[PDB]
């Protein structure tokens, strides 16, 4: 089983998005917060990381920097529809890609597959 | 200015898809078929190919696949929403996104402008 990290602070969203993947069977952990995530990701290694852009500590583009210091797992912002900028500037930082909140299921797991698999 | 090559072979989307875009400001060529769009990528160049996946001649698949031998300019692939594996198989393969149709213009605007933006 793929591992997936959720990193929310939206207990709903992050609880959304951990009830969709375990579903489809990925097996996720929950970090709601910056440090608590830079953590998690050394001990679990996770596969793939969604971080929220908007963490209230430290931000999810500081989390993606510190994460990419040492680690090249797929990472997804999630972000609101309404901002260009946060949708870029993720891409920008070391970032694969975005889903934009609300999503879709749909578009959540096609997204996370998509991902997993991108070439080389 | 942003040179984007639109491959589809739908008039229509097409249409929209050039229109949208150089409202946005970029410059943007059109090709309705596989081997005009390679000819058309060595020819123009373009920084960015939005590639419909179901081409009627040589497939999005096998463009992509052509195109990367010799370039790595971002490539987002058009899909359906429908079919998740049209959406996973282009990053698979070597393209950089996909956009669904049908699209609303404010993601298709921010998905190009991240991947022209997109880290090394």
């Amino acid at each position: 089983d793929k591992k997936i990290l959720v990193v929310d602070d939206e207990k709903p969203i992050a609880d959304i998005l951990e009830f969709n993947l375990r579903k489809e069977g990925y097996e996720v952990h929950c970090a709601h917060d910056g440090n608590e995530a830079v953590e998690m990701v050394e001990e679990l290694q996770p596969d793939l990381i969604l971080l929220d852009i908007m963490l209230p500590n430290k931000d999810g583009v500081e989390v993606c920097r510190e994460v990419r210091k040492k680690y090249d797992m797929p990472i997804i912002m999630l972000t609101a529809k309404d901002s260009e900028i946060d949708k870029v500037i993720g891409l920008e930082i070391g970032a694969d890609d975005y889903v934009t909140k609300p999503f879709s299921t749909r578009e959540l797991l096609a997204r996370v597959k998509a991902n997993l698999r991108r070439q080389l």
